[PDB]
């Protein structure tokens, strides 16, 4: 490959970060550490306070962006996401939360944390005290915008208007918009609720979205009734959303984008059609659950940022309906098509349960069974080649496929799919503005050393020394390497033998080839990618570091405790990360 300027490494399953021959590792920043001048130090000992967390780097780092300062080569911001919390390290305890400052602690691990970093030599760190240095999280007053602010199913006991919620949290992956701003993605939130009636009886909508009363071992509601859906239903109605941040204002309030739909967000890939308007490409992380896309009404103003302050509360909202291919078991391909999801079209009206469109977006996911869009194995991060426009998609896994309701075909090619599939798109005349595309399994998962000759040995750009399972984030560099970033099962064993701990990956998408070019730690998770804009330093995230044990990373004390982290990754010879030497 002319793109791909390393040789593939082995997999690993030591409790380091494994790279090729010439690269370097640093921690950038870890959870717990302190944002502002004087700020509380990170307490190991799981004693630090709820306040204190609120005013240090989250937990479970996850999705992130870059953004360049204007006139400063050597300043950027990043804004990076928290998505969950280990209670095993959270608290002294180790346990479940015990009361209601417990709650709040779990609540300001999750969010965005924004930081400062600066070059001063040829290394980016972290500036603590930066004006610019934030934490958004659980418990921040947010504002609701679009169709559905103000609507009846978004106003609470506490809100009575509909239009102010506290929080972000379960903050998954990102968008970088070309107006200066960031995208964070709500994906488990149903996870945080519960109720104090064990025999609730939940709607379809309630159902449809996951909730139950013990919630999924979260256990806010016995503190914090705003989690009690016996109290505050409809709470479970204001997450769920994109929400848009100003990382350069630190005192600007983020706002839930309720005209990009409601379901369990991954990230939010930007592109723009041929007559100008915002494109917005969005996954549904849930086994058979769809991908959309959202299309502005207004044009992008790429000159004046602030006059795009508003143009993602107009447009429209379509999810993907895919054909069922030619049937190749290496490379199945096919067509497409986007359907709008608008009250009044495609049978969605009050003969199908919607009164209005602000229910149309809540109820996203209603609507799109409505009109026939393809369940999917849990699309997760989608990008768009800077290079040709063509749009990828993770397909992480689906346990479930061939299950009824969710048949083999087309871009989920196998029953009980434990690897996974990275699906591509070509949008009709290159336009992003197109309603149809050409489709492809760029590359189909598997295991070559254990079932070599079957679907789940993969497609033939597998092979024993690059295989993986579970991709889930991506990124694309300017020079336009696709990387590839897993959130798999670890164990190296049975159905995953020979593919080692997490991993990061680099595709050249022209020809498929796929070399492995990070090891993650053990128990991790590698998510997160941004670039420095001279493209010498990759940013990375190690998530979860020994959620079952078993790490101390980074900082590998006696009996210590590991802290998700996001790395630097740059060339001992300062050049271009994936480039040849
Ligand atoms: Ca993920
Ligand atoms: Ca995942
Ligand atoms: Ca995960
Ligand atoms: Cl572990």
């Amino acid at each position: 490959s002319r793109l791909l300027g390393f040789d593939s490494i082995p997999a690993a399953t030591t409790d380091t970060i494994s790279l090729p021959k010439g690269y370097k590792s640093s921690v950038l920043i870890s959870w717990g550490q302190p944002l502002h001048k004087n700020g509380p130090a990170f307490d190991p000992s799981g004693n630090g306070t709820a306040a204190a967390q609120e005013v240090q780097f989250g937990d479970n780092n996850d999705g992130m962006s870059l953004f360049e300062f204007p006139g400063e080569k050597n300043r950027a911001l990043m804004a990076i996401n928290n998505e969950y919390t280990n209670y095993r390290y959270l608290y002294p305890h180790g346990g479940m939360p015990q009361s209601a400052e417990d709650v709040r602690k779990a609540l300001a691990c999750e969010g965005v944390s924004v930081i400062e970093v600066q070059r001063k030599n040829g290394q980016w760190q972290f500036v603590q005290g930066s004006r610019y240095n934030r934490r958004i999280h659980g418990n921040s007053p947010l504002r609701i915008s679009g169709p559905a602010a103000g609507h009846e199913l978004m106003k609470t006991s506490a809100d009575k208007h509909g239009k102010k919620v506290l929080g972000t949290f379960q903050n998954c992956a990102n968008g970088k918009t070309p107006w200066g701003t960031y995208l964070t993605c709500e994906e488990n939130f149903t996870d945080c609720f519960g109720s104090s009636n064990a025999q609730q009886q939940f709607d379809p909508a309630q159902k449809r979205y996951g909730v139950s009363a013990a919630s999924r071992e979260i256990n806010w509601h016995p503190f914090d009734p705003r989690f009690d859906m016996a109290k505050n239903p409809n709470e479970l109605n204001r997450h769920g959303w994109v929400v848009e941040i100003d990382p350069f204002d630190p005192q600007s309030t983020p706002v839930k984008r309720t005209a990009l739909g409601r379901f369990k967000h991954e990230n939010a890939a930007l592109a723009e059609t041929d007559d100008g308007r915002a494109v917005v490409y969005m996954g549904d992380d849930e086994r058979g659950e769809f991908i959309y896309k959202f299309v502005s009404r207004d044009k992008i103003n790429h000159r004046n940022a602030k006059a795009n302050r508003d143009i993602l509360d107009h447009g429209t909202l379509y999810v993907a309906r895919f054909d069922a291919g030619d049937g190749n078991p290496d490379h199945p391909k096919g067509q497409g098509q986007w359907i709008e999801l608008t009250h009044g079209k495609n049978g969605i009206d009050a003969s199908s349960g919607f009164a209005d469109q602000a229910e149309v977006l809540i109820h996203a996911r209603l609507a799109a069974s409505v009109v026939g869009a393809t369940r999917m194995d849990r699309p997760e991060w989608i990008v768009v080649s800077p290079k040709d426009g063509q749009v990828y998609c993770t397909l992480t896994n689906n346990a479930k496929r061939g299950e009824d309701g969710q048949p083999v075909g087309g871009p989920n090619p196998r029953e009980k799919n434990v690897y996974g599939q990275i699906l591509r798109w070509r949008t009709d005349r290159d336009d992003h503005a197109s309603k149809t595309f050409a489709w492809d399994l760029f590359v189909v998962a598997g295991n070559p050393s254990v079932h070599a000759g079957t679907p789940k040995g993969g497609s033939s750009n597998i092979t024993p020394q690059n295989m993986f399972n579970s991709p889930d984030g991506l990124g694309f560099d300017k020079a336009g390497r696709l990387w590839i970033l897993t959130d798999g099962d670890s164990s190296n064993a049975g159905d995953f033998a020979g593919m080692g701990n997490n991993q990061m990956l680099c595709a050249d998408p022209a020809t498929g080839e796929i070399r492995r070019f990070m090891v993650g730690p053990i128990g991790c998770e590698v998510t997160g990618i941004s670039f420095s804009p001279d493209q010498k330093t990759l940013f990375v995230g190690i998530q979860h570091p020994g959620e079952n044990g078993g790490s101390t990373f980074p900082e590998h004390l006696p009996n210590g405790k590991p802290r998700s982290s996001v790395m630097a990754i740059t060339r001992e010879d300062g050049g271009i990360v994936g480039a040849h030497h």
